[PDB]
Order: structure tokens, then sequence, then C-alpha cells
């Protein structure tokens, strides 16, 4: 109660000084409320600050609506000129947790459009295994919410990265440590051991490394997941009269989808493009639900939230050799039906819960039809490597997690009653290669 | 023909019996004819005379209706009373198959209310295997009906609790015979053969019956299902002027649809408990259909059969710390659409039938798709216990079983014309732990 | 461009050549144009031909309109009469290809109608492969044609039949030449090479034949598919003003479903028959797709092709012993929405590809439910033979082949526009033994 009280006022003061910093931006560059809301802007202002901090210009884009028409102009801002304006929107001090949030914003945008499959390739990992790449996009040294909202994956893919003097040293065991605190099983964290006390890391924490991710598409991995916006949102709320400190603020709780029910942000269009599949990406990125099953993402949102390869829509950012002539702005749907509480959890990796079911049927009636059984269930009963290898097979689709836990109503906001609901699960799973779904 | 003519002879002498017990008993209790069929009533009255058989005293709660209002009242019998009044309404003898039939009712009622899971971890038996579980609240001596309608799991539990001086010997003996009479193929029968002939059974013998337990999810064994009903329904039919006797009666045949269908059982209803949950409930148990395919079920009803979990009602016995005062009632729909022949077999067990189908696609045309292919199936194919490893590696859920039978109109009496159906299957598949449908 | 001129060329002659003599033939029994586009009639005229080819008389049932009803009368032709009408309908020329032909449209009738289980069994191969016995009616000494469309199963089975003097050796390595010209991967190759060397072939060949039958239903070969028309349809273009010589014609493109689309056949139908289903019978026979996903034919077709098990129709046939007086005469819709490309090739084999997508889920809100994960997938990662074996447990049901390749309108006459269509698939899965589908 308390503790939360003291979290929600940090988070709340990050916030507010991204909501200023925003403002402060958009009357420097003249933008109109419209324009400083339209997420191109958003994107282009919030990777100068990062620029700035991560000649010594920095700039990009800034659309403009002008006779009628959508104006690309490139600006330049002297990265020192930035600085200042973000440090004293953040009343003197560096904020590196805001630039990190932003940061994980950007991550979740880039989880929710791109996939990573040239970079997995590269570092012998299975293109498949894009569920674990939450933060791939983020830099190595990111902050503590940054190592937080990485996956196992992306550790994985850092590590090896690593293996392909004695800040090298510390740099390994640090990471291999992140790995490790991920790992919901002892068996798991005992081969992260194994691989950081290794003098001389090669091809034999090369392959546990591979072993240890592939494991985690069933045992998975306690990863964070944090709902962080497009400036333009805590900007437009500050400018408002929302006050983040007074209010406080939470990434995981109900505050992101009551500040998106009470916001209104836009997007240019290409033509031959859906608005409405444009709003989905955005949404999913907000709430960093890509690799979510898109059952639970949909009964949320309460619209169908459709797998990549069936939205009509490319990227957020418009590229420089696009016509801007053929371009249009909408509004973008970015709220829903439900709520959630966003979760650091990755389920149940119990596999000893002696947990009630069936398996099979046994006849009553003669009447001619297939006797159902579980078949893999049935027949899997039948060091680290080999319990970990076990432990997997006993792991099956159908057992449920998060039990107890439902969703709910964007009025209920103590989360007072869950709603749980009765339960195509994969958002890059329908490509030219492989149906998935 | 003549065999079959005298097996309805004994069955209609046990149901006459159980009929005039009830109807005895009725007037004994002063009970209306609505009341004397009030489900719970019957529950009752069958439990006093199982207990006074199986201070010297027995009794429970019979309900009545009045001022508007249902009451329960704690009622006492002498054992020795009651006894009397069973013996002499069999016409002087014991008839123990009539006690043995309304237990078997019981035990049907209580497979479909309650699952045993936790009877099944202290046996170290996986709480998976509840579709094996039939008779499983039925006592160890039972009769010849009672082991014949147990199924393999129920005897692999029995035993293990044995396992856990002549007299032990031959219970032993006699309960391994039983359970080697249940399975179908000859790699099992031996299997029990090895654990009967064991001098000083231990964890081996223990090993080989959960191994041989989990063979008959796949492998399943001959159980048999009898449709056994509440006492008030044959009191009620035997008052209205049905003679059993001279019509005969069967267990596993049309009779007991036929007398369903001219019955009108009712049930105390708790508030916000759906009626037709309750129906259903009792339906299931009617016929021995806990652990059946809840398509076969749904199909013979002729309304769906849902999943235990999705049922809005828990146990047909009211507890003592219930309230009265809310307790409603209404009547039990236990009709059917179709009928069905209660079957004795568990399906088919020979993986060496050389079956014809189809288990890959070669393309035709020059089209986009994925290429579907029977995986488990094609895969497989690359002394006791590694044989009949085999024979359940070769089973499929796609295998059918019963061919050429089907079910049948009301007024199919013959059974002359089968309706074989265009085949969610587990009822108890539905938990917070599992998504088994 | 030239090499397809020259092919349609020879093609186009032969297509005439039937044509023209169907046409003499109808002409020399005095056939109606009706009664010469009743399917059965032309069975018996490509039989005829076939005979005669492959006391020193051809024939059989001839079947007419006769005082309102449908009469069958048994003709008797001089099988040099019928081979001197055949030769100078092919200016001269014995023209095999033309028989050949005919034959790989029976054997596509044949694979539609009828399943070789017996022949399967006898052979020691499982009766399911039957997706592999394309053109398995085919005699062993077929033409160029008959040995590209045949199946791997089809050269397996053969070549078994070979093992149960000189020119004996050659004929069984001319057999494994054609089956190894099948597979795509260089470990299937490499084994029957390995067949092929064999001294005195026995159960070691007979076991590496039946392995490589296996493993072409997940690494399936490159069997070729040809649009076979009845005589009649030929026939009845070429007396209707169709040049197939000056046109050109094609077996896998536009050609043959331009021709059915200007085509009009029709069949004798028993009572209880519906024609829909003898139609769909002969259209899947028309395209060679009796082995095709139901999905693709369905699609294509724009009505929903079902399997064998549903369809209320026996053989096209009528065998000698049925009466005549109850037979009725309707149209074969032989018409489709869309057309497509035949192809030769078997789809991917190739397992390296380092293919993208998902297989599992990361939890981003807490909300009962179970986390869907791709187990067999995940689970598979953990001399010849075992390189197969190893690329079969690579492949996967959802893994996309033709990809960029589609249907197309019968007005696209150049293939420009594919249709990629949004994917009960086998043909035989649905029988009183197996629910495959
Ligand atoms: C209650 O009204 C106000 C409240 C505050 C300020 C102005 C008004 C106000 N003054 O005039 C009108 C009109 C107003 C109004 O109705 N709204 C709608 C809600 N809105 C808003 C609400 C939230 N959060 C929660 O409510 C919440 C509730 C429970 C837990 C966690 N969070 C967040 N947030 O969490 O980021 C962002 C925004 Cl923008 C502020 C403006
Ligand atoms: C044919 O009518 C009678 C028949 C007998 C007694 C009275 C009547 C009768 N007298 O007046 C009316 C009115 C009556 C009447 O129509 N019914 C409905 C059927 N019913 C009934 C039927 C059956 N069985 C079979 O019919 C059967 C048929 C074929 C095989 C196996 N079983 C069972 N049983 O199997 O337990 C219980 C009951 Cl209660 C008896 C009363
Ligand atoms: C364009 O019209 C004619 C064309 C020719 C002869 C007579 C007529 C004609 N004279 O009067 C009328 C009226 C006519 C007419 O409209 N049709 C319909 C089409 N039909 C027909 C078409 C094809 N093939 C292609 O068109 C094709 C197109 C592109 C690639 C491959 N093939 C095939 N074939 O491929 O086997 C069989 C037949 Cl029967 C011929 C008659």
């Amino acid at each position: 109660r308390q503790n939360a009280t003291e979290i929600r006022a940090s988070v709340g003061k990050m916030i507010d000084g991204i909501g200023r910093f925003y403002i402060q931006m958009c009357t420097e560059l003249k933008l109109s409320d419209y324009e400083g809301r339209l997420i191109q802007n958003s994107l282009t202002i919030e990777r100068m600050v990062l620029s700035a901090f991560d000649p010594k210009k920095t700039g990009g884009p800034i659309y403009r609506r002008v006779d009628g028409k959508w104006r690309r102009e490139l600006i330049l801002y002297d990265k020192e000129e930035i600085r200042r304006i973000w440090r004293q929107a953040n009343n003197g001090d560096d904020a590196t947790a805001g630039l990190t949030h932003m940061m994980i914003w950007h991550s979740n945008l880039n989880d929710a459009t791109y996939q990573r499959t040239r970079a997995l390739v590269r570092t012998g990992m299975d293109p498949r295994m894009c569920s674990l790449m939450q933060g791939s996009t983020l830099p190595r040294r990111s902050g503590a919410a940054g190592a937080a909202v990485k996956g196992v994956g992306t550790m994985v893919m850092e590590l090896i990265r690593m293996i392909k003097g004695r800040r090298t040293r510390i740099a390994y065991e640090r990471m291999c440590n992140i790995l490790k605190g991920k790992f919901q099983t002892a068996a798991q964290r005992t081969m992260v051991d194994q691989v950081r006390e290794s003098r001389n890391p090669g091809n034999a924490e090369f392959e546990d490394l591979i072993f240890l991710a592939r494991s985690a598409l069933i045992l998975r991995g306690s990863v964070a997941h944090k709902s962080c916006l497009p400036a333009c949102v805590y900007g437009s709320a500050v400018a408002s009269g929302y006050d983040f400190e007074r209010e406080g603020y939470s990434l995981v709780g109900i505050d992101p989808f009551r500040l998106l029910q009470n916001s209104q942000v836009y997007s240019l269009i290409r033509p031959n493009e859906n608005p409405a599949h444009k709003s989905q990406l955005v949404w999913m990125a907000c709430h960093s639900a890509a690799f979510e099953d898109l059952r639970v993402s949909s009964f949320i949102r309460g619209t169908k939230v459709v797998p990549r390869g069936k939205l009509s829509t490319r990227g957020v950012q418009i590229a420089s050799n696009e016509n801007m002539e053929t371009m249009e702005s909408s509004t973008l749907e970015l709220r829903s039906r439900y709520w959630a509480i966003r979760t650091r959890s990755g389920g149940n990796t119990n596999q000893q819960r002696a947990s009630s079911g069936q398996i099979s049927i046994q006849p009553t009636f003669s009447v001619q039809r297939n006797l159902p059984f579980d078949r893999p269930t049935i027949m899997a009963a039948f060091d680290m490597r080999t319990e970990i290898i076990r432990l997997m097979e006993s792991a099956r689709p159908e057992d449920v997690s998060f039990q107890g836990r439902g969703v709910f109503e964007l009025s209920d906001e103590k989360a007072t009653s869950p709603i749980v609901p009765s339960f195509g699960s994969y958002f890059f799973g329908d490509n030219a290669e492989e149906y998935d779904n």
C-alpha cells in the first residue's frame, strides 16, 4: 500500500517530465495541438532527445498541415539545446528513467512492427523464437526498466554476441544474472550458473544458451510488461490539466488504459492502408502485446486482433522517399472494452501440480465413433538438460496459468470484480512460409 | 433369445422388489406421490436400506412440502425394521442384487458429481485417469454386478490399497482376476498374471499397475455400463401398474429409456442453480455416462451435454447446514431424443486391422498452401511392457470403434434401424487447471 | 516460349487424333450426339481401342435411348478393325501417346473411385499410403507419360512385386531410376541407388522401399498431374470446329478447364444417387485430383468437394447385372469457378529454409487462460535412414509450399493475376474404420 504509493510517485514524476518536455518541444516547433498529437511527430521528437543523449546536431521529419495538404520538413536541433530542454523539464536532473521509458515504447512498437529473423539467424537462433524477443531493439546497456522488459531470447542473443577485458567479464556476468532472474525453474537457473562460471566462453556456452532459449518457449521466463505510450499522450494530458505527480501513475495497472481512454492520437495513412489495422498495431505496441495470445488481446480490446500477415498496413514511420501528396491523416483507435493488469510472470512452470482433468473417454453406449484420447500426454509418461527436457515433456498447451485472475471493467479502478473469459494465437504466425495459426 | 428371456426375468424380479420396497417406505413416511418422487427423498430411503445391511438405527433428511415451503426433517428408523421391510418386499429373500443395483446408481451419480483426485494422488495415480474410475465409490467387496461395473483404474486403485493372511491373498488374487477379465489384449492380461503370481507384492507390482492403468486410457478395458435409476422411478412404475416380472427388464437395452420417458422425477434446487444442469447431471448418472464422449451423450439426449465446469449446479444431496427457506423444487428432465444400447466393450484394441484411410495429400495444383500430413501416425512407425507401448503407439484418436452400430428411435423397440451419427469430449476436461476440451 | 509452342503442337496433334477416332466410332455405332456424350459409352469405346492394342474380338456395353428408356447392348468389334480406325484417325501412325493419354484418364478415374488397400496389404504396404498411389492401375510397362504420372508408392509397389533374366534386371533398374527421379532430396535418391545397386534384391530392399514410401508422405516426391478427359470431350470439340493442332493444347495449363467449360458430358444415374456427387467424382478424375487437399479442390471448383465416404454415389461404370429400367441420365457438372496450373512438384522438401513464424506466446496480461505452444515443433529439436528421419522430424503440417502461386480466373488465359486463397483435407479420410478428417 505504502510501497505502491511510493512507486506511483516516482513513475508519476517521470511521466510528468516527459509530458512537460513534449509540450515545450511542440511550442518550440510551433505545432498545432492536432499536429503535436500526430504519432509521426511524436516519434521524431522522442528520437531527437534519445539521440541527444545516446555535425553535433539531431533531427528528423516534422509533418505539418499546410494549405489542405500534409507537408514534410527536415528540422535540425543542436544536441546540447535538446539536452537542456529535457533536463529542465525534469527539474534539473538527467532523468534517465524517462529516456528509458521512451526507448521501451519504441521497443514495444518495433516488436509489433518488425520480425528480427535476420538478427536471429546471425546468432544461430531459430527465427521461430520471436515470442522470446521482447526488447531486442533496445541497446545492450539499457536501464533497469530496459533489462526487466527484455525477453529470454533477447538475453540469449546478447550473450551469444558477447561470445562471438575486465569490463567485458563484468558485462557478461551481469547479463547472465539478468537472464538467471528471468527463469522460474531451478534447473534453468543452474544451467545459467554453469554458463556464467565459464572461463573463456565458447561453443559449449552457445549450445547451452540455445537450449535455454528453446526451453523458454514452454518453461517461460519472467519478463516484465510495461504500457509505454508515445510522448504526445503524456504531453497532451499534462497540458489539459492532469497532474501525474499528484495522481501518481502506474505502467502495469489501470492508469495507461484510463489515459488512452481520455486521449486522441493521430497517424499518417498511406493509400490502400486500413486505419483500423494501423490502430491495432499501435494499440499492441502501447500495451507491449506483440507476443501475447491474440485471443486475450482481442477479448480485452473488444475487437478482433488479427495476425500481422492479415494487417493491411506497413510501419508507423514514413520513409523520406515516400510521396507526401498521397498522405492522409486519421485518428488511432487506441481504446479498449476491458482492461487487464500487465504481468511480470511467464505463467506456470511447476509441472508437479498433480493437476486434475480428463485425457480419454470410456464408452458407455454401443454407437459407431472414434474414441478420443490425449495421445501426447498419455505417451509422455514413458543432468540439468535432461531434467529440463522432462519438465518440458510434462507441460501441455492445455495447462492453465493465472488462475482466478481476469480482465476488468474500465470503471473497476480497484480491480475488485475480475471477468474470467471462456478460453489464432500467434501474431507472427501468418506468413508466406508458415501457417502457424 | 431364451437366455435373454431368463435374464430379463431375474432383473425384472429385482426391479419389482425395489419398487415395492419404495412404495412401502413412502406409505410408512406418509409422503405424497410428488414428495415420494423427489430425488432427495429417494436417496435418503436408498441410503437407509443400504446402511441397514452394509445406536442400531439408520436415517437421514426427509423433505416435505408444508404450508407453501420446503421443510427438512431428520427421521430415524430401527435397522432391523428396515431389513424386514426390504426382505418382505422381495418375497422373504435377502435380495442382495437389488441392494447392489441401488449402490451402482449411487456410484454412477458420484462419478458424475465428484472427481476423486485426492483418492488418486494418495494411491500414486494420475488424477487425469478419471475416465477409468467408474465405480470407485463402491466398496471393495461389492457384488458381481458391482465388479463388472468397476473401471480398470478402480481395480488398480483397490489393488494398490491392498499393497500399501489367507483371506488377504484370496482377495488379492480375486481382484487381479477381475482386472484381468477387463483387459482386451493378451499382453495386458499377461502383465496382470505377473502381478497376481507375485509372492509379497510391493513396488514392482505398484509400478506394473500404474503402467496398466495408463495403457487402459488407449487400450481400454471392458467395463460394464448399467442404467440404474433412483428407487422412486421403480416404485412409481410398480404403483402405476407396470409389472416388471411379467414384462421383464433390462439394464442395457431400451427398457430404462422407456421407463424414464414415462416417469417424472423432482429435485430440490438451490438459488442461482440451473434446473437443466441439475437434469443433465442426473441423466448422465442414470445411464452411467460420466466418462462418455460428450458428443455421443449430446446426440442421444437431443440437447447439449456440457462439461462439468460449465454446469451451474452443485451436488444433488442437500447438506444439513443449508437453508431450506431458499429451496425450490423442479422437474428433472431425464428423457432423450434417441436411445442406445449400453456396452460392456472398451472399443477396438486390435491394432493389426490393416485399416484403410489417408494420412497425407499429394499436390495436384500449383497453389500456395500448407501441405497437411498426419505427423504422429507417420512418425510412429519408426517384454510385455514394450509390446503394450508399441500397441499404444499404433493407436490413433481417429480410429473407429463399434462399426455399424448406431442410436435408435424410442419407437424402435427391437433395435432394427440404427442411426449412425456423423462424428468437446471430456466431461471433467473443463477446470481452473486444464482446458482439456 | 518456343519450347512450349512445340509441346502444345504435339499434344494438340494427340488430342486431335483421339477426337477424330471417337467421332468415327460414334458414326460406326450410329449413336446420337447426346448418346456419344454419355460417359459410359465413352469408357466402352476407350476400352475397346486399348484392348485392341494392349476370340480376337473386343467389345462392351453400349447404351442407347430407345422408346423413352435406356437400353444396354453388348457390341463386338474385330480388334484389327479398331486398330485400323485408330491408326487412320492418327494419320497412319500407331500414336501410342493418345492410347496412354486415355489410360491415364482411366487411371485418374480409378484413383478417384476405388481404394487399392487389398493390393497394398499384399505387397506389405500400409493401406494409408493411398495418396502415393497415383497411377497404380496403370500397367508396369506404361509410357513416358504413364511413368511421370505414377506416384512414389505405385513405383514402390511395382518394385516389390519384382522382388517377390537380363530383361528383368533392366526393368528393375529402369523402375529404380524412375523412382529416383521423383525424389526431391539427395538422401532419398541415395537410398534408391542402394536398392538399385543390389545384386539379388530381397528383404533388405523391401524394407528400404517401405521406408522410402513412408518418407514420401512427408518428404513428397515429384509426381506429374495431367488433366486427361474422356474421349467424348475431345471428339465433341473436334466435331464442333475446334482445331487442337492449330490452337495447340496443354494438359497442365488453362486448356482443359476451358475445354470442360465449353463441353457437356452425361452420365447414367442409379436410383438414390446424387448427380452432383457423380459430377464431383468425374471432375476430380478429370483433373487428377483424388489425392489433393479437399480445401484446394473446393476453392477451385467453387462448390464443396466432400470426402468419398460422404458421396451418395457408386462407380461410373454400370455392371452387366444391373437393371437398366431404373437407370436415368443426367448432365455431369464438370466446370469450375477458378482454374489452376497442374504441378509436377511435391512441394517443399527443403527443411533448412530458416523459416520465420511463432510457436509460443509470452503472456502480457494477468488473465486466466492456457498458454499455447507448438509442442511437436519445440520438442523435435531434441546413415541415409537417420538423415531422412531427421528431415521428416523437421517438417510441419503448417509449412507452406508453392509460395506466391495462386488460382486464376477463367478469363485470365495468360495466368497474370494469381489469387492466393486463405488457407477436411483427405478424400479417403472418411470411412467406417478411420475418421482422418
Ligand atoms: C476524474 O476526472 C479527472 C481526474 C483527474 C484530473 C482531471 C479530471 C477531469 N477534470 O475534468 C474532467 C472532465 C475530468 C475527467 O473526467 N477526466 C477523465 C479521466 N482522466 C484521466 C484519468 C486517469 N486515471 C484515473 O482516472 C485512474 C483512476 C484510478 C486508478 C488509476 N487511474 C489518467 N491516468 O491514469 O493516466 C489520465 C487521465 Cl487523462 C482525467 C480527465
Ligand atoms: C404399452 O403400454 C403399457 C405397457 C405396459 C404396462 C402398461 C402400459 C400402459 N397402460 O396404460 C398406458 C397408458 C400405458 C402406456 O402407454 N405406458 C407407456 C410405456 N410404459 C412403460 C414401458 C416400458 N417398456 C417398454 O414399453 C418396452 C418395450 C420394448 C422393450 C422394452 N421395454 C417400461 N420399461 O421398459 O421399464 C416402463 C414403462 Cl412405465 C408403460 C405405460
Ligand atoms: C474463342 O472462340 C473460339 C476459339 C476457337 C475455336 C472456336 C471458337 C468459337 N467459335 O464460335 C464460338 C461461339 C467460339 C467460342 O466462343 N468457344 C469457346 C471456347 N472454346 C474452347 C476454347 C479452348 N481454349 C481456349 O480458349 C484457350 C485460351 C487460352 C489458352 C488456352 N486455351 C479450348 N481448349 O483449350 O481446349 C476448347 C474450346 Cl472448345 C471454343 C469455342
